DNA sequence: TTGACTCTCTTAAGAGAGTCA
DNA sequence: TTGACTCTCTTAAGAGAGTCA
């Protein structure tokens, strides 16, 4: 709601809560061949989810709560992050999941980015691998590799330069 | 329906149109702190844009042509590839711009594959700087770089682990 | 047969808000 | 107040199809 003492009672119901998600141990490529052990804290995947929180869609959840007679509701994955400007650079700033898991709520496994800065780390090389992001990947992106292009650069005639 | 000889005279005619595109010059990064130079032919900002060709969205455009009293229509991108298989791992094949220029209908500077690895290529390092994409990069990325990252991971508490 | 417009849709990373009990 | 559902929207890489003269 409006007060920081507000905000910061949201983000520590929030943390109570999540931190009673079940834990997830999943290994993870980091780049360079090496491989990496991360914590993901999993909301369950029917209800009840947890007080508080409530699925609106296949991979999507919210936090709600009751402050002054009012619901406050925000995407489950946000919270953490109530404190910080909401843009950047005239960017929505987004939730991205450094560990590549929608279920995870680990705060820890998250940061606060524009979309195209979120999207870019499923092609990272990883943490071992040669990640340049400022706030460093915590796994290599499951998309990076070299890819299944079908047909590369061509033409038929003599019209075209690179 | 339309034979092989009618796809390449379908192609050549596309070739032959996109030819005659404004050719620009452009000076862009290929990674490792070295510049490459790119030709791109743009289609123009307005009608007309070519013979076959028409705007379907601020920065979509269809080619068409009628055989034998039969419209036919592809996206403009995509005339280069009919003669190639249009799926690949279960996933749609795209026309991805190697030189991340939406205008740009050069062949040689388009590629034909899925939408993740056509998006992928928004954060290369590039062809100078470690791009393993097996149908290499013409440039890095416009997206690569440390990103613009707001906040990182992070607790109030004690509840979790990475 | 052709040009110049019109409309909506796909994907996978993300969102906000309403209906009931 | 809290839970469990419903719906549509955003972005930026991409698409197919209709109307009129
Ligand atoms: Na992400
Ligand atoms: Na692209
Ligand atoms: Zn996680
Ligand atoms: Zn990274
Ligand atoms: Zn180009
Ligand atoms: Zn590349």
């Amino acid at each position: 709601a409006l007060t920081n003492a507000q905000i910061l009672a949201v983000i520590d119901s929030w943390e109570e809560t999540v931190g009673q998600f079940p834990v997830i141990t999943h290994h993870v490529p980091l780049g360079g061949g090496l491989q990496g052990t991360l914590h993901c804290y999993e909301i369950p995947l029917a209800a009840p989810y947890g007080v508080g929180f409530a699925k609106n869609g296949p991979t999507r959840w919210q936090y709600k709560r009751t402050i002054n007679q009012v619901v406050h509701r925000w995407g489950s994955h946000t919270v953490p992050f109530l404190l910080e400007p909401d843009n950047i650079n005239g960017k929505t700033c987004t939730a991205s999941h450094l560990c590549h898991n929608t279920r995870c709520h680990n705060p820890l496994h998250l940061c606060w980015e524009s979309l195209d800065d979120n999207k870019g780390r499923n092609w990272c090389p990883g943490p071992n691998g040669g990640c340049v992001h400022a706030v460093v990947c915590l796994r290599q992106g499951p998309l990076y590799g070299p890819g299944a292009t079908v047909a590369g650069p061509q033409q038929r005639g003599s019209h075209f330069v690179v």
